[PDB]
């Protein structure tokens, strides 16, 4: 291709198509990882191993295990382990919430005084840092929190790049870039089991184990993008004069979304819907007029392709494309689901090309909306409205018109999220348009772009807040969309860190290159 | 346990010597350009031609074919029955005129001289240069009746194990009739028997076989993956659709160079059986109206008002329609979406007409059926399609040419029709004389409209390669697979033999 992908096509499609003697011993290292999570330990040092676990990537291969410590240790009758402990109570706090087990933000308050957090406390790094950990798994009105928040980072940040102790430093610095609750589970995983290695409790199964689950998951990985490459090629959208990297993009984005390999159909559809997002995106944003994108729009409204022939071939593609994946997508739901997709998928894209409209009439006008009327808007022109709707139609039992009504209708959850995946994209940007959340909170307030930035931080923190709330009420949700919802603002942090250097040596390093194993 | 020829599991799973190859290519290209004697070089090519290599050595065989057609000194076929009629053919064959005339040394006034009954090459010769005939050419049709008595008389008689094995072969279907790639696996093991052999020109035909076999073997893995996800394999109607319509395909086109081609022709073809079956065996009268109406106004809106069972094939045929016309764009810069949709279309109306008939009691003349027969059988749906996919810078102007079905194109498709009816309502139709002497006059049109074809190819035509072979190798599938349809008994293991022998078995080298 000209200008050049992250990789060429040709080579990715190479890569799909690990020895039989590996499988077998991974199955046999799974058994040993399996007596380690189920053996007596010492609660502290359980919760440590089932965190070790869970950072490993490997959590997906150990629910029931990981579950049954953890309910155990929240069973544990003596508290003398974790009180006064800040490390303990912080990873307890957060291994509790994180598998809905309620624990309190009182918890905390016996390391404040009357001013704050106790000074005295930035003598234990790794207290510090497990506070940070455990204070992102906090609610509204859970003040402690916030404050337990603002206290760690301040300190972890008096001495980010100056700790001297390998690994600790790395994982102070990997903290206060992002927040492990914040951090994609697949990338975290490839990232960890570096730091893991070089780390002193470490256990030479597990670390085994987790190598050999990575590299077996990974061969899944390569054969999924094999055929969508394959399928990239076939609808001839790599030739598109934009939306470079369109395709491995969107795969590497579905990766932080869901990774698992029982879940291969739905991340190639995902991935294949996400392609087109991007590729119609700059089809509206930098390609198409005003009257070439009212025709577009008007036919994927009433899902009639008669006109198409009026677009020109570069704008005609990505229409056709996404009329016959949708169709694709709408029928495997009737074919594998028993419920016809097509009114769902057909529906969401108009719903989204409605949102760019919109978007593009305020920058005609020169209008300059309100926070909240850009992020009414903007949630749906990110596309995340698109993508969870969809993954909610592969994967709900017995989907039904209602079903699908009920997501598209924005329950507190799913706003959540997709307005996540907007704001963190849009606080990505560096050097600047009316039409962003910073720019539009300015243009309300009279606010300095600094103010405006702290501000739609604090959004930030407000909304992961309801997110996290919502898992201990998941209500009409269930397995594996709460994952999803959550996993795609996972994705939006890791991707939008406030450069395709950096894009191609996470993809290397999570699709392309094999952990080294000493086997 | 034995590979199950129609597990999808099986099938899924394929995919999954080239310098040798290409030396020994530039070695018998080498054999074709090297001087020969006339009549040895015509024997050389047709073995080129049969081992199913033309397509390696197009410019190298005509030159070849061209130079014999020069060679200026006639005392090499004059008077020698085999030789007249290997150039006759060969000639013919590659678009230069021979009249049947050549064939005045080997009859008088009152026909060929029975004394021709021992000269076994020959009579084969004789018979497999017949078919390349046209409409009033008569001393071909004597030649035909003829060498067919005295090889039929000789058959169990013939010392030669190739020669007889050739025999045999020829009586059952002529050369002219047989598939290319069904029959380069066969005569790959005669052509090893031959006194002749050329052992270069062997090896290279088993290397290329199976060279050729593996790109097969990936599109059957990629055909079968996407049918399983169609799920389309699952319904009742089956008929093992997909592996059919392959195996149908690789007669209609086998080259790896049309790959995307053929594996589109063979989902057209595994949806028209399957939509068939919807419209002949499963769906009901208001089911139907609105397949037809849905198909019609290309507007699946009420596609959830029809059966799961009935939804399916629909959908499927809506989207594989909607890819066919996309990948016309995307590589032939031609949106081909309005096209596969009338062809479609065109089929449903068919269908429509021949419930008309059968609910209004009506029973048509054979020329009315075969009218309708002709588009319901689908080889319009398949041969526009593979029109559309193939002619340089397609139209819609040459479009609505090509399925306005002008002669050449409307006699394959009568063909495919015709041959399908000989082996079990056309043979009823003309009823409406008895069952033999129907079948008697059926078989005649496919030999005039195999003549139609034959002179087609000689006259002016806005058609080229590759859809010019695609038209006449429709053909040779039909004769080749037309008797084999039931799916059970004799039927269906001679299909598996022919499925396991070209697709999925190498052959076996050294
Ligand atoms: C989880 C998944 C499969 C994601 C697929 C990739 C997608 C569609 C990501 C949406 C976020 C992206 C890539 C934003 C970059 O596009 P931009 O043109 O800057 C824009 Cl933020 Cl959409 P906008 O057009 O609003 O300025
Ligand atoms: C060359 C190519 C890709 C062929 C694809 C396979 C196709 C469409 C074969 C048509 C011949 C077949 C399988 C006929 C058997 O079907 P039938 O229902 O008996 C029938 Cl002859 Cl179509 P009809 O419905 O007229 O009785
Ligand atoms: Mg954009
Ligand atoms: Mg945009
Ligand atoms: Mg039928
Ligand atoms: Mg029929």
């Amino acid at each position: 291709n000209y200008p050049p992908n992250l990789w060429d096509y040709e080579f990715l499609q190479s890569l799909g198509d690990v020895e039989e003697k590996h499988l077998k011993l991974a199955d046999k290292l799974k058994e040993e990882v399996k007596s380690l999570i189920k053996q007596t330990m010492e609660p502290l040092t359980k919760l440590e191993f089932i965190d070790t676990v869970r950072r490993l990537g490997l959590k997906y291969q150990f629910e029931t295990e990981v579950k049954e410590a953890v309910v155990m240790v929240s069973k544990y009758e003596n508290d003398a382990w974790w009180i006064d402990n800040l490390h303990a109570t912080s990873l307890r706090f957060r291994i509790m919430r994180e598998n809905g087990i309620f624990v309190p933000q009182d918890v905390f308050e016996r390391f404040k005084d009357t001013d704050g957090f106790k000074n005295q406390l930035c003598e234990d790094v790794k207290g510090l840092l497990s506070l940070y950990e455990a204070s992102f798994l906090g609610w509204e009105g859970e003040d402690i929190l916030d404050e337990a928040r603002t206290f760690a980072t301040s300190k972890l940040k008096s001495i980010e790049g100056k700790i001297p102790s390998p690994s600790l430093a790395k994982k102070v610095s990997h903290a206060l870039d992002l927040p492990l609750h914040w951090r994609t589970i697949r990338y975290e995983a490839r990232w960890f089991i570096d730091t893991y290695e070089e780390e002193e409790d470490v256990n030479l199964t597990l670390l085994r184990y987790a190598k050999l689950d990575f590299n077996i998951v990974q061969s899944f990985h390569q054969k999924e993008i094999g055929r969508l490459s394959r399928w990239w090629v076939g609808t001839g959208l790599d030739k598109m004069p934009f939306a470079r990297n369109g395709l491995i993009q969107s795969y590497m984005y579905a990766i932080g979304m869901l990774f698992e390999p029982n879940l291969g159909e739905v991340r190639e559809m995902e991935a294949k819907v996400g392609a087109l997002i991007t590729t119609i995106d700059d089809v509206y944003d930098v390609y198409g007029t005003m009257e070439e994108l009212e025709l577009f729009t008007d036919i994927t409204n009433r899902w009639d392709i008669s006109k198409a022939d009026q677009l020109p071939r570069n704008i005609r593609m990505p229409l056709l494309t996404m009329f016959n994946t949708s169709n694709d997508i709408g029928y495997w739901a009737l074919k594998e689901r028993g419920f016809n997709g097509i009114p769902c998928t057909a529906k969401v894209w108009s719903d989204q090309l409605k949102s760019y409209t919109k978007e593009a009439k305020w920058f005609h006008e020169g209008h300059k909306p309100t926070l909240e009327e850009y992020l009414d808007n903007a949630l749906v022109s990110i596309g995340f409205p698109n993508l969870l709707v969809t993954s909610y139609l592969l994967t709900v039992e017995n989907p039904t018109k209602e079903k699908l009504d009920y997501v598209n209708s924005l329950p507190l959850f799913v706003r959540a999220s997709c307005i996540l995946c907007r704001i963190i994209n849009d606080l990505g940007t560096s050097p600047d348009d009316n039409l962003k959340s910073i720019q539009c909170y300015m243009n309300e307030a009279g606010a300095s772009q600094e103010v405006a930035r702290e501000h739609i931080e604090g959004l930030v923190r407000m909304w992961w807040k309801r997110l996290n709330k919502c898992l201990f009420e998941p209500s009409p949700f269930a397995e594996p969309f709460l994952s999803f919802t959550v996993n795609v603002v996972r994705g939006s942090h890791f991707f939008y860190q406030y450069a395709e250097s950096w894009t191609k040596k996470q993809g290397m390093s999570v699709l392309i290159h094999p952990i080294p194993l000493n086997e």
